[PDB]
């Protein structure tokens, strides 16, 4: 079965196959599809641009190739933080945004796995006391793999062309829901 570790992102090495999962259909949410090298060039370093090392993106690696990116992010400089959204930043706060490969092939069970990893990254690596995610509420997909880990919905709020579905992960309810990380919920 999937047992995955991670890097912080090399933008001279990665973003030959960042673009590529960026450009696959099921990607379209990360709205960049027909991107160029450049542009993904430019995601990737606004996304490393925090000045806290915390925040950043991530490639997830198993038997050597590369799986998925996920994005480790300062709420306080992200959507979460327009006036209004009903976003309450608490210290500790990390959101989470992720990519899978453009890979169709995968044993039992991978996104959970995924999942499972992303989770105990942000809480033992990155310090988060809890993880905050604002997927487009017409995202199905990642409201199953939230709820596998302990995701609880907080609600919906308007950004522009979008509707976001809130939701929390704390680091209680994470340990609660997995068994430690063991197992999904």
């Amino acid at each position: 079965t999937y047992h995955f570790q991670s890097r912080r992102i090399d933008v001279d090495r990665d973003l030959e196959s960042v673009h590529r999962w960026l450009g696959h259909p099921k990607s379209h949410y990360w709205d960049m599809l027909n991107s160029s090298l450049a542009d993904v060039e430019k995601l990737i370093r606004d996304a490393g641009a925090d000045p806290d090392p915390r925040f950043g993106m991530r490639i997830g690696y198993f038997e050597g190739e590369r799986q998925f990116l996920f994005e480790l992010f300062n709420p306080l400089t992200s959507d979460l933080a327009r006036p209004g959204t009903g976003y309450v930043y608490e210290t500790g706060d990390i959101g989470m945004h992720l990519l899978v490969s453009s890979s169709e092939r995968r044993l039992p069970g991978f996104t959970g796995a995924v999942m499972l990893h992303i989770m105990r990254t942000a809480f033992f690596e990155a310090g988060a006391r809890r993880v905050v995610v604002e997927p487009d509420v017409r995202n199905a997909d990642v409201q199953r793999l939230n709820a596998a880990v302990g995701f609880r919905v907080a609600g919906d709020f308007p950004v522009p062309g979008k509707t976001a579905r809130l939701s929390y992960c704390t680091r209680e309810d994470f340990a609660r829901a997995t068994d430690n990380g063991r197992t999904l919920a």
